[PDB]
């Protein structure tokens, strides 16, 4: 017995209100029943489905059922539940189940999808300001918490393990609409900055200041021009939003006393509650960083200040004249009250929330290393960098290693296995605006924990641009800079050609020109094909196309594809690598990844 | 390699405020470092573990680790990361994994513990009041709802298919006072009720008055001293909460027009905003059923009404003088706004909130027949009929049937991994106070639903007091009444001795007394040891005690206990049913179930 379905035309149409779902049954011993059962409005649904006349595929048996959609909310969860005389079998997102399936594990499709439809749309690009670009048109001063003064360095000078925080290589805002025709050449639409609000460091998620740029960055003016400038050129641009904890420098806080009136060393401080202080007066910080003060969102007036007024801090940047498309969540998973992360899940709702009413189509996504499942499936957050649903799977497929750089050893089969369990949990809606990346300025560049696997990385840029979810591209990557975890992952960008592997570069312009040729690679379901040991292949489906991608990790081999009626098409079209595909059979090259499209 | 891990002692201790955790291993090829990771508020932790010099059974090396409880939430979530110099594993509540387990499924404790400790010391009985007891010192009405007359009828009278819900047999709450020996006897610590208050069926869902009883039920006065007669006894009482809906007889409703401004047929009544009614003024309902309009909880003035004041109807009755011990929720899942589910964890999570307000120690749980975990990990209610996690398997697995009536074929090993999966997503104070029950006024009659395989039900009562959780008695099971779903299921108890099956009734006396007299049975966990085909073999571990079950649904067979420092005893004392364990072998006679003491 065989079965598909994808939450995906040509599985599921909507006529009217109501959502046809369609699946497809091969083998011997068919049941004579199908039941498509539906969740609405957390009751489950028993809806019959008839067998459809015409077979769609070769040995295929097709099955319909309805979901009416006037009714219920918009995510729409449903599994197949086929019946014989003696006994039921499930079919879901994880292949057939002989108990009951977890209902956040079934199918799901969101109608109506009031997310960021936008989202599925772009090619990202994560940018640390100071070690981009400097400005055509381009001075020390003492770093408190640091205890010393930043240092200036020059842009070819090698990056060293001193003063990480407080080391300045002067990249800013108009640096980076200067190379705006580099980023538009790459395939990038779409542009995701670390922290450029005033904070001492050079990371800057010390906040100093939520409400005005860091002058060394450019000032305000830059930021103003660099969102004229991505909006001319139909760029969306995501700011970096660090509300779990400010800086000790900040106003509110003031640990140095550089005003008065600040929350650490005055009790009758105004926003004296909007951090937890031991009873001899010791912050509550992020893991122990003392510049990292954590806010206590049990006050109301914090709450008020972050999202809760008008004038609050998360919709300020998301309205003229700032009109920023959405936040990028640090720490989201520890933001609470009472120096934890106590009704977590509140305050992120609502702090997306806010940034719906300033902005619909606001884009909320948050830093997840984690299982960020609850946070999604609470609708939370519209997305999440998927560290457990993409990057750690191929860390560890790919680069033998893990969030913890402990060593891994893990097939194709569980790497799948790991990669549609996750997905499993999430609408189609989800998976495609999930924030896929292989690396960030919190890790170590993607390209040195290859190791002696270098030869991969190309696997994991065509991996980055297929699998569903939007591609970010840490800066950088793309020519091919590599380096170990904070402080050597955020080198200096290589402007000089002869410092840039051009034919990376190349490998990720060709990606993205796929992805905006064709439907499948932004809007198309994912199923996994063949998973075994060195070999991954799965295809998108959207409609009637198909992209089909073949991934080999290990040496030269042949791999046999039983027929699908997924894979019945009038050809196969090789867009990129050095596969071949012949009679079912996959002829793949050593360290190879190679793209299908028709 | 094997391993070994419960959420109790002897594997976790609590000394100062640390939690300390304890793993067993055992293999040929052991790690050489292992990694106890534990999430504090959400941030994942790679706590070490060291090698104890002392091995805890032959053969069996024991790691130890820590767990700081000064910092994070009470829900202490942790897994164990079993560390080679080329690979790594885990190990969960569901055995080996080759890749990370969900965030939601790993061991978790909760530490400090606020839910009702009372729960897991009970051992429940639900009564359907009208067919339960006539009181020693004991009228037709017209039903609008049903269109007819209600009809009396004699404790003797056979129970038809006509007028289900107008059909009384005049069993009252003084009744239950007066057979409060039997139940007693009988092993009963707590009562749940189906609804008492004022409403014209027999069922009496269809609410009409949140603040009286009915007096056909006795009043005011039979509650109350029900309430004072359960106090004596030291028994707990638990009313049932109908809240997603009222009955169309109600005043904030009145389809009817018993009285004026009613909602039905008054546009500006007061609780207009409390249903949600067309253009045309139809008002939404409980699957189609006219006479349970469904309340809006969009309205602040109806949430103020049912959770949100001090006057409200969730806390009036847990207050004096009436101070019941918590709400059994009725439709817990469908609860919401907008005449659907929307906001339905909120709610749910403000009527337990207002119900620990009242008393502290309330126990709240909701009626899921499908998947509660995602209620159930959000803490928003305190438990859940645990239908998904125990009744539907031991329905498929003894009688061959589901929540829909259709055919089921599931071994052993399916049961189990059905029933070790669900549990995985539940701390261990939350399972051990799962409401697990065979039936209830909702379904057929388990005893009805095993079919030509009756003699089974002996070993799902032994497994319904075994299992994790608190068992609940559906009213007349234990004396063996039988029956298909609503109206049959509700039969008239029989009080003469020749109609009850003594036996049965017998085998439900020794089991809660076996499960009053050790604590493992209230307070162990739980770790199945075999489960093939017909066999199912777990053991309850607390301390120093164990239970071994043993439960054979098929011929007589044996089975052979493979060596498990689980199981190193200085020996098992056979406390119920006919098998015989020597040597690790198992010898089960047909359709049996035996407990094992020590």
């Amino acid at each position: 017995l065989k079965a598909w379905h994808l939450p995906v035309a040509p599985f599921i149409k909507e006529q009217q209100e109501r959502l046809m779902i369609t699946l497809w049954l091969s083998g011997d011993d068919l049941p004579p029943r199908v039941t498509l059962r539906a969740e609405e409005d957390n009751e489950e649904l028993s809806l019959p489905m008839h067998r459809l006349r015409q077979a769609p595929h070769p040995g295929v048996v097709a099955w319909r059922g309805e979901i009416n959609l006037v009714n219920g909310q918009p995510r729409r969860r449903y599994s197949f539940k086929l019946l014989w005389a003696d006994r039921q079998l499930w079919f879901t997102p994880q292949e057939f189940n002989r108990f009951p399936p977890a209902r956040l594990e079934q199918f799901a499709v969101d109608l109506p999808d009031s997310g960021p439809q936008w989202v599925a749309d772009q090619v990202f690009y994560q940018i640390f300001p100071d070690r981009f670009a400097r400005s055509q048109s381009r001075a020390t001063y003492y770093h408190h918490a640091a205890g010393h003064d930043i240092v200036r360095k020059a842009w070819d000078e090698p990056l060293t393990a001193e003063a990480g925080g407080s080391t300045f290589y002067g990249g800013d805002l108009d640096g980076i609409s200067e190379k705006l025709p580099y980023l538009k050449q790459l395939g990038v639409t779409a542009l995701y900055l670390n922290p450029v609000f005033v904070a001492p460091s050079v990371h800057k998620y010390d906040t100093e200041d939520y409400r005005r740029v860091d002058p060394q960055f450019g000032g305000d003016a830059a930021l103003l021009r660099l969102r004229h400038n991505t909006q001319k050129e139909g760029m969306r641009l995501i700011l970096d939003g660090v509300f779990n904890h400010s800086g000790d420098s900040h106003a509110w806080f003031d640990r140095h006393q550089r005003g008065s009136g600040g929350a650490c060393h005055n009790a009758d401080s105004p926003w004296r509650d909007w951090y937890n202080f031991s009873p001899e007066g010791v912050a509550h910080d992020w893991l122990g960083y003392a510049s990292l003060p954590k806010l206590d969102y049990r006050s109301s007036t914090l709450i008020d200040e972050i999202y809760g007024g008008e004038d609050s801090v998360v919709r300020h940047w998301l309205k003229a004249p700032w009109s920023m498309d959405g936040w990028r969540l640090d720490v989201v998973h520890m933001l609470g009250e009472g120096g934890g992360a106590r009704n977590n899940l509140r305050h992120i709702a609502g702090i997306t929330q806010a940034a719906k009413l300033e902005r619909p189509d606001a884009f909320v996504f948050g830093e997840h290393f984690g299982d960020a499942r609850q946070w999604l499936q609470a609708d939370v957050e519209d997305s999440a960098m998927n560290y457990r649903g993409f990057t750690f799977p191929l860390w560890g497929f790919l680069a033998n290693t893990d969030i913890s750089y402990d060593p891994q050893k893990i097939d194709a089969q569980t790497c799948m296995a790991w990669m549609d369990n996750y997905r499993a949990g999430l609408s189609h809606q989800q998976q495609l605006r999930m924030f896929n990346q292989l690396d960030s300025h919190a890790t170590a560049r993607f390209k040195s924990l290859l190791g002696k696997d270098v030869a991969r990385l190309p696997l994991a840029v065509v991996w980055l641009f297929s699998w569903p979810g939007v591609p970010c591209i840490y800066y950088g990557d793309e020519v091919g800079v590599d380096g170990n975890n904070d402080p050597f992952c955020r080198k200096p960008f290589p402007w000089d050609p002869a410092l840039q592997d051009g034919d990376l570069l190349d490998l990720y312009k060709r990606m993205s020109k796929l992805r905006k040729a064709h439907q499948a690679l932004r809007y198309g379901g994912c199923q996994v094909i063949y998973a075994e040991d060195n070999v991954v292949v799965f295809v998108r489906v959207y409609k009637q196309q198909r992209v089909l991608v073949a991934i080999n990790r290990g040496e030269a081999c042949e791999v046999v594809i039983e027929d699908s009626p997924l894979l019945d098409v009038n050809g196969w079209q090789l867009k990129e690598g050095a596969g071949a595909l012949h009679d079912g059979v996959l002829t793949l090259p050593a360290i190879s990844a190679s793209v299908w499209f028709s």
